[PDB]
């Protein structure tokens, strides 16, 4: 199986995504991501509200009437996190490169 | 985020010892040139991060040998996690392709 600390960095990313695909409540996740992974990946309620708890404290989203949104800090860490994990992709493969020459 | 440089920091050692066996100063040298000099780790990180990596069994050390240097290893344990961790990976990608494809429908 997976490590834990790393499951959880997978579901706050599926989380954001959602999010990034456009507002929602709870039960709307879930069901979108367990379809979206073929039965799959079933959510639980209570981790979702543990993680969205702390991204909303980080300001990474916030709530309305309950749905949820990607705010503005939200979308533009998206970015520099996605930007960062393609500097590493390079430096992999640029190991990998220098490895067999 | 510290969190994410570590866990970047982390995956990039990783790969390194996946590529071969490697000692402290080789594996600095081999991340700076890959980085194009924009990772410049330092000797104290990587024993923090091997020190936790050895305790959970994900990399071992030997002597290797003019002169002797202390060489670290992925063990099996840790090529299992990373073909785990890079699965895993794999299938959030198509899990956010699939959102966005079935946004539109
Ligand atoms: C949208 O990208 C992200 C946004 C936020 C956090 C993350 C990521 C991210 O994509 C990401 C990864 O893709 C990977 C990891 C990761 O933790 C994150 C994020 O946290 C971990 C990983 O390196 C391993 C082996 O554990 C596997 C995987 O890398 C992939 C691609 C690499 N080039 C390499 O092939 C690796 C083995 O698999």
């Amino acid at each position: 199986e997976i490590p834990k600390e790393m499951l959880r960095a997978q579901t706050n990313v599926i989380l954001l995504n959602v999010l990034k695909q456009g507002d929602n409540y709870v039960y709307g996740i879930i069901k979108q991501v367990k379809e979206a992974s073929n039965g799959e990946m079933e959510l639980n309620e209570a981790t979702l509200y543990t993680i969205f708890k702390r991204l909303e404290k980080d300001g990474i989203i916030s709530s309305y009437w309950k749905y949820y949104r990607l705010t503005e800090i939200g979308h533009e860490n998206m970015r520099l996190a996605f930007e960062s994990w393609s500097r590493v992709d390079k430096i992999i493969e640029n190991l990998e490169a220098n490895k067999k020459s």
